[PDB]
């Protein structure tokens, strides 16, 4: 029933999942000033020569590209993080037009679109444990700008054809996700929630600082993309973000200075 129109979006999620006016919510602004550099923060490790990507899908609100994470295959560890998170899925959210499109924002401003790499903290097992905990998630957000094309997204763009609809789904093996990952890894962190759905306050949030570059006609192909199934009146798949919640008592951290 959730969705992002005028009468599911945003706006309406609290009436089935009232931890949406939570004390933890995402996405947030990033208020460069404000954040604080934390020296105690470790570099990030991001582990991922092993992935084994599976498929791509359509689940009606974004795709989603998933990974086998019955083994210590693609991980992430260090940073704010203790202990071992492992790979499960990405995901983007984005616009209408290259002006909105990313759910974090830095300073006010939205970029095209933004790049969730979703991990779980092993010690809980399996994800649906991992969203129980307030520590069970570690979502590492890449934001996309348009410029020049990202060649590491080719591949996925070139499939989106075959998942045009909700619920339609594809082979998508041997995809490495190292090809979507900016040069630099510095990052603010802040713990947040899920940022659609059950809305589950479960995340340590990553959120890079330097944005990747896609080309226009990358950007263009995720805009053709449809909310509704086969055979239903055509509703394009854009403008799928979640805007900024309120800070309410959470400091973001800073990696660098
Ligand atoms: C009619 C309509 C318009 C928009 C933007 C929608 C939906 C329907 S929707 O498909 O019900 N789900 C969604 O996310 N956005
Ligand atoms: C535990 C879990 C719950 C929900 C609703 C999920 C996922 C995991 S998921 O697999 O990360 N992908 C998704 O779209 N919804
Ligand atoms: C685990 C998980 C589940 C769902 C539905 C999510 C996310 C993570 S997410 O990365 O916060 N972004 C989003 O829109 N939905
Ligand atoms: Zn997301």
């Amino acid at each position: 029933h959730w969705g992002y129109g005028k009468h599911n979006g945003p706006e309406h999620w609290h009436k089935d999942f009232p931890i949406a006016k939570g004390e933890r919510q995402s996405p947030v602004d990033i208020d460069t000033h404000t954040a604080k550099y934390d020296p105690s923060l470790k570099p990030l490790s991001v582990s991922y020569d092993q992935a084994t990507s599976l498929r791509i899908l359509n689940n009606g609100h974004s795709f989603q590209v998933t990974f086998d994470d019955s083994q210590d295959k693609a991980v992430l560890k260090g940073g704010p993080l203790d202990g071992t998170y492992r790979l499960l899925q990405f995901h983007f959210h984005w616009g209408s037009l290259d002006g909105q499109g990313s759910e974090h924002t830095v300073d006010k401003k939205k970029y095209a679109a933004e790049l969730h790499l979703v991990h779980w903290n092993t010690k809980y097992g399996d994800v649906g444990k991992a969203v129980q905990q307030p520590d069970g998630l570690a979502v590492l957000g890449i934001f996309l700008k348009v410029g020049s094309a990202k060649p590491g997204l080719q591949k996925v763009v070139d499939v989106l054809d075959s998942i045009k609809t909700e619920g339609k789904s594809a082979d998508f093996t041997n995809f490495d996700p190292r090809g979507l990952l900016p040069e630099s890894l510095d990052y603010w962190t802040y713990p947040g929630s899920l940022t659609t759905p059950p809305l589950a306050e479960c995340v340590t949030w990553i959120v890079l600082k330097e944005p990747i570059s896609v080309s226009s006609e990358q950007v263009l192909k995720f805009r053709k993309l449809n909310f509704n199934g086969e055979g239903e009146p055509e509703e394009l798949m854009v403008d799928n973000w979640r805007p900024a919640q309120p800070l309410k008592n959470r400091q973001i951290k800073a990696s660098f200075k």
